[PDB]
């Protein structure tokens, strides 16, 4: 492909429109309103076979469950929107608004719980190999606010080659998880370099980042880079000192974080 | 102090369909479901939330490991979910047994069995998971699967790798096999505890259910047969380069031979 550089994006979104709150912001109660808030044409939503998460019914954009709106749950469950990775791309292709506008509305105009937001960086240049990260972890060259990482690798049974590496930091249910993987391998695509770094945020953490996107002032890159820097330090072993806390941050990592900083969600 | 090999049923999910023109009886009431399970109606309490598109649920002694979901969209029926712990809980309190439950589900009532897991606990230690990993990477394995996933945990302070796990097949596909160190997974102070699990979905699950219900073959023979057929750990033979003519490894032949006669007892 002609894919190059680093590119940031929003990669998951789940929000719930609450009902019957005495709130300063507007409560949403109708599906039609939800479609409008998204900047998407009502006519394009179709019913789904099944609900999900305790909601008895759902609709989806062009019938596609990657971009779904669930409703008719137990008392006070409101309306729940779910936009997977693919759904965020689908949103982008058809919405009449901008990410910042969507988040403006969710943050400032309506009464919503933002339950999950994932932000990502695609790396088409190749600042590092995931396996280098794995190695650094196993060689005791990493510090972090997390206690453990999960390492997943695929093994092709005929031949025995290890082809794709994934690292997960934090529990999936907790309010911040970081993931690194080879997205070329994951997607079955024939591109030499495509690494993905993802931060998954839940509840309050997700709201704050939504607000920052809404206000549109700080580049998204700065939030991603600030969070990665703070949560995880890949370091270079220094023979002189045994205190890991005084090893310098590794060069590939400083370069990655420094080139991530200025990145902005594309506007149009 | 535990020893040997022990089989068990380790997950079950079924849906009672409504309004089928069927030779078998349609179930339409929760009370009937409790009776089919041989469990006391009085012991079921409401859950906070539904799940999977069902708006409401109850659970045995309030405990969601053994749950019954209902009030979903038209034609969704009633869904029972029994996790690992729920299968143990079922065993302790039911007035019937596994054979009778599967008899009822396969021959008496109109049900979709969506998932069934069967497991073997190994307290002797017929192999180490890491040996299996190594054999895979050394090109000493053939299988009907194309890939395995190897999952390991890495402790960030120190870099120690703990908790090796191997998965064969995708989690959505209709047969998956898993091997892991269950002593490590459960945080328990037992020297050797390996677990082998076969997860089956839809028709694959029904077939094994039907085998249990017919009560002609030991369960051990189905587990051992599936393992043998789907995965072959082999010993490298210097004379021949063709993997297909390497003999099966000894530990593996010993494991499968001792799994064969294992049974699900008639008393829980």
């Amino acid at each position: 492909s002609h894919m190059s550089g680093l590119k940031p994006c929003v990669d998951w979104l789940q929000v719930t429109f609450k009902t019957g709150q005495d709130s300063v912001k507007k409560c949403v109660e109708k599906l039609e309103k939800v479609f409008e808030i998204l900047g998407l044409n009502e006519a394009e939503f179709l019913p789904l076979k099944n609900g999900k998460y305790g909601y008895k019914q759902g609709v989806a954009f062009q019938g596609n469950p990657v971009l779904a709106v669930y409703y008719d749950g137990a008392d006070d469950m409101g309306i729940h929107v779910e936009m997977t990775g693919q759904g965020c791309r689908l949103f982008e292709l058809h919405t009449s608004i901008n990410w910042y506008e969507l988040f403006y509305r969710l943050v400032y105009e309506y009464e919503v719980n933002i339950t999950r937001l994932d932000v990502a960086v695609d790396d088409f240049k190749g600042y590092f190999k995931i396996n280098t990260l794995v190695k650094k972890l196993k060689d005791d060259e990493v510090t972090s606010r997390f206690k453990k990482a999960r390492h997943i690798e695929n093994i092709v049974i005929e031949g025995g080659e290890t082809i794709g590496h994934t690292l997960y930091f934090g529990a999936p249910s907790s309010d911040i998880q970081v993931r690194f993987y080879e997205k070329n391998v994951q997607m079955g695509m024939d591109i030499d370099v495509w690494n993905r770094t993802e931060i998954q945020l839940r509840d309050d953490r997700a709201h704050v980042v939504a607000q920052i996107i809404a206000d549109d002032v700080l580049p998204l890159g700065e939030i991603v880079a600030g969070l990665l820097r703070n949560y995880i330090q890949f370091r270079t072993r220094k023979a002189t000192d045994k205190n890991k806390k005084r090893w310098p941050l590794a060069r590939f990592w400083l370069n990655f974080l420094g080139d991530v900083q200025p990145l902005r969600i594309a506007k149009q």
